[PDB]
């Protein structure tokens, strides 16, 4: 399941500041034997890869979102919630919206 | 009865600060034998799951609401009152509105 | 006679601070034999249930009101006066307005 | 019954000088057999724990209060009066107000 | 007849120095047979309980008051006068005002 | 459990004078055998590390705080109270507020 | 690891008075044999080079800072804390903010 | 038990003339075998050390005090009374107040 | 351990009359063999150097102080007390306050 993720980085008034467009492999998985318990999570691997590409942000300091049917930026941080996020993929493009974690 | 809960977290002037959109299983129930008296309540399981997802709040320190026909944010904390809250579900989306418990 | 009571809790300048919306069973009554003299009163059961739901108030320390045709918050504390309060029900919603009993 | 006590230490013009926020276990009780007559009292265990946390005060030399509906700092020193103090708990936070015992 | 007594202890310029807020059982009475002539009086039981709570005063050395409609601190020491004092109870709170017996 | 502590040093009117931002390892612990009774405490190791970084203060002469839901600077000095302090961590940043111990 | 350091020298109201922009070689290191124990530290070499360039300050009399995600000038003086400072480098520019050590 | 003693030497109108701030080891004690009956007393070792530091006074000719909760300079000369003096230590600072023994 | 001593000479109303700012070498020590018993003391070498610089005072006729956390001028004359004085060094500046020994 080759899945393209188009990571929007949002700015001041929720206008996009930098777009990245990488590829992601959620349903694919490594070798079918346990070298660990079971890897990282599918949302933990996503946020580890969004943090690796953008130079403008550091890992652990950003909140990834998506747009639902109402147009609202629904956040996601879990991997049982990333599966609800990915039911909104249009063609193969999973558009996420990155916002940084400021003061309050 | 698969039931989607869209948890709005309200901010200063009752504008939404973070939206979460999880799924909830009120009328479904576990195995039909008593390992306890009868679990937690259906409102106790809801507020335990809203507190688990949001990192910005801690359990026991938030008031969950809903909108009635007048547009007012009617609060609910009981499980005989959650059944009146859930008679306002539109398609399968049960929109609740979270407010934190401040000074006075 | 299923009767919905929408309990407004009034604040500083008579603006609503918390709304509760429960159901009430005035004209319904229990088993048709005397285990007591005759229960509590229909206004005593109402104020015992408004005090049970709101965590922000304690029983015996609040005054329940209603709006008459002039727009004034007419208070009620009796059960021969609750019957005059309930002649203002609109559809099945009996809107009461709770005010706490402060210093003077 | 997990119960949070937020101990305000009052200063010169009844402004708070140090706040402590511990937890208290009034209605919980130890093993259901008598190793003594019946422990200390529930108010004696409270004032023994407020004195243990604050370094600025010594046991036997402080008066614990609470706010009633009038806004007045009602004192309490008994354990049949601590039960009237604890009917003012809001969520689970039992706010007491500590004042030291000076000259006159 | 559960009756709450809020005992104000007055200070120098009739400003309250310590407030106590206990409960009192005037119209309730013990077992309906004579183990004595008839107990203490209802004012004798009140002043015995106000003296038991306050550590700052000793029994027989304080004058309990109440406020009438004129705002004056009307004293009471009898139990045929305590019945006139208790016709000024507002909700269930019988506010008395304690003054100590000094030189002259 | 890698945990970032952002130590605010408060000044005259509780405005921050110097911020330090170190890392802390509360739930991690050394080798699983007793070279001592059990180390220092988790609050004793925290205050030993806050004192090591700031040159402007000396150990034993500062009071570490945190902000609760009311916005109040709740102090903590125990290690059964540091566990209640650390239930307010937002992302992984545990903001403490340092105040020095002056005259009175 | 060629790393550019842009040293802001702050003035009265934290406005920059002189900017210097040198280069720094933290992760690079000299010959792989011990002519000493291990050189100076990576923060000791940084503050020795900031003091060498600015004529307006003398070594040992300035506090180097950085901006975190909250916009606060977090100070650093250690070399286990300089490694947390350098996780905020944007492209290759490590912006530090110099403040002098005055009276109090 | 490392215990800091801040010895105020009082002057004419009980204003401090010279402050000394030494350290004291009351609860610590020497080798656990009797080379004597049991040393000097813990108050005898304190007054022998206050006399050793101040050049302005000679041993046997000064009265050491402390402040109680009333603000009064309570004197102490015994070692069963020094244990009541040391229940007023604030952080680890045991403030004593020295007065010399004049005519009458 | 290069240590800067800023010697304030106090005047009439404890206002500084002359400031000197020399350097001091407490923890450094001479050749590691005994040409004497062990030199002078570290406080004896300090007061011998403060007396050498100021022309306005003569040795043996001045009392050196320091400020503690309370703002009080704590005196020191011993070398087991100079080690408690030097735990208040801020950057490397050990501010002492010189007062001359007048009549009484």
């Amino acid at each position: 399941a080759s899945l393209t993720v188009k990571a929007y980085l949002l700015g001041k008034e929720d206008a996009a500041r930098e777009i990245r467009r990488f590829s992601f492999c959620c349903s694919p998985e490594p070798e079918a034997e346990a070298e660990a318990a079971a890897g990282p999570g599918p949302c933990e691997r996503l946020l580890s890869r969004v943090a690796a590409l953008f130079p403008a942000l550091r890992p652990g300091g950003f909140q990834a979102h998506y747009r639902d049917e109402d147009g609202d930026l629904v956040a996601f941080s879990s991997d049982e919630e990333l599966t609800m996020a990915m039911s909104y993929v249009k063609d193969d493009i999973f558009r996420i919206y990155i916002k940084e974690k400021k003061e309050c």
